[PDB]
């Protein structure tokens, strides 16, 4: 068990009062991986750190670009050109200097997924946009019963009150999730069971897509909320599993 | 009237692709006030900045405290003891150096609300927690037809998906909103109309409250702020539309 220090309780006393003391230790002992530190994942990383999660792995090899500014928490003038994962790690150490943060400066691929998932995470939050690796990550977590939550496309959306969680097989107005389902079947033989489910939790929105005005655009209000609903769903699952034990 | 630089178009290309060029220009010309830079308002200030809003005022007098860490974007070790509004202003300038950020290092009170509120804001986001000033700010904006969105209670809640916007008269499960309508009536004679509405937009959640000083979580308090900002932008855009 990670030891909760007096400074930890000052930082996260509001966490303890919301979720209880048992959950505070559960979160301090957790190890959560965020794959893709972008429009969804950067805000997922922020939320985990601010809810007293004791260890966080960040996996991404992209750098902060000026064009990230609309929707990524790490996109500031002074960060531009630095590695997203490294920049987010430094911000997490500012939120909670006792959080153990690991940076994997790499992309997940069908060939390295086993080694990066081999670590035994409490939860994986998949926030990547490229469909091939996303399918491979999902296929691997599902087969190995690794707790995972994924996200459909967060672009082309303006209403954060329509964001919610469903089985991946049952999303709508999400072309990314549809391509994902195709690739899961075609490359990994992962298909719907009899009850019509893939057994994979997906954050999506019922909102009708807003097509490019002036690729799809995006807004913090929506993309960040994707990440926050992914974190809330993961924490809730973790707590349910602990109580069940 | 703000001339959108190319640097601005590089920052907010994605904004333009989502809301359109006309909206982008409307946001660059807007001036939005955020009152209370806490678990709700700090994320609202952030969303405002990252959506290309061209002028932002922040009103708060409190300092960043370690206990803020669970739910406020400016709560970081090196910021502790600095004025929240100034820390947030500095961050906004790092998001968009061309943004015009004004810090009011004061609390809104029933005696200074007209002086601060009547600067001609495009929109006011009220994210204050104290009931009496909050009633006063709502009553003033509503009497003066200042576009306002207010936020109810964000603490004691774990489910960001239950957050919504409705007329302040129709909120449920929110004691802060209930106390506000009471105070509005008693101290300002602000009361429901014919249609049952008070004519005030309120961000609230239908979730039943979790009693341990409620706790709070970023995933919820931030989403209150994000939903306030999306609502304000929708209303401004709809008003622009209808020329
Ligand atoms: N295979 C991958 N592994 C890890 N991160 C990825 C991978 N593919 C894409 N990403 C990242 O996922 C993030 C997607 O965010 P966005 O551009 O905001 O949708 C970006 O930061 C990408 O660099
Ligand atoms: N009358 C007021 N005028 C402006 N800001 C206020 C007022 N009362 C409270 N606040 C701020 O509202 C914020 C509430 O945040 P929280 O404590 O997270 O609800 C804090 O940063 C307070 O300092």
């Amino acid at each position: 068990s990670v030891v909760i220090s007096d400074a930890w309780r000052q930082r996260f006393g509001g966490t303890a009062r919301l979720y209880g003391e048992k959950a505070l230790q559960l979160f301090a002992d957790a190890h959560i991986c965020v794959v893709g530190i972008g429009g969804v994942g950067s805000w997922a990383a922020e939320a985990l750190a601010r809810t007293g999660i004791g260890a966080i792995t960040l996996i991404d090899m992209d750098d902060v670009c000026v064009t990230n500014t609309n929707r990524q928490i790490h996109a500031l003038r002074d960060n531009v050109g630095l590695a997203k994962a490294e920049v987010m790690a430094e911000r997490i150490r500012q939120i909670n200097p006792e959080c153990r943060v690991t940076v994997v400066d790499d992309f997940v691929t069908p060939d390295n997924v086993a080694q990066y998932m081999s670590v035994g995470y409490s939860y994986v939050i998949d926030a990547i946009d490229s469909v091939r690796p996303k399918a491979a990550l999902i296929a691997y977590c599902r087969r190995n019963k690794i707790p995972l939550v994924t996200t459909g496309g967060a672009g082309g959306q303006i209403d954060p009150t329509q964001i919610q969680v469903t089985d991946l097989a049952k999303t709508i107005q999400d072309p990314l999730a549809a391509k994902l389902r195709e690739r899961l079947k075609s490359d990994f033989g992962v298909v719907k069971n009899s009850k019509g489910k893939l057994g994979v939790d997906c954050v999506f929105s019922t909102e009708a897509l807003v097509y490019p005005q002036s690729g799809f655009g995006a807004a913090t209000m929506v993309t960040a909320t994707f990440g926050f609903v992914a974190v809330s769903h993961a924490l809730k699952k973790m707590m349910a599993k602990a109580a069940r034990q």
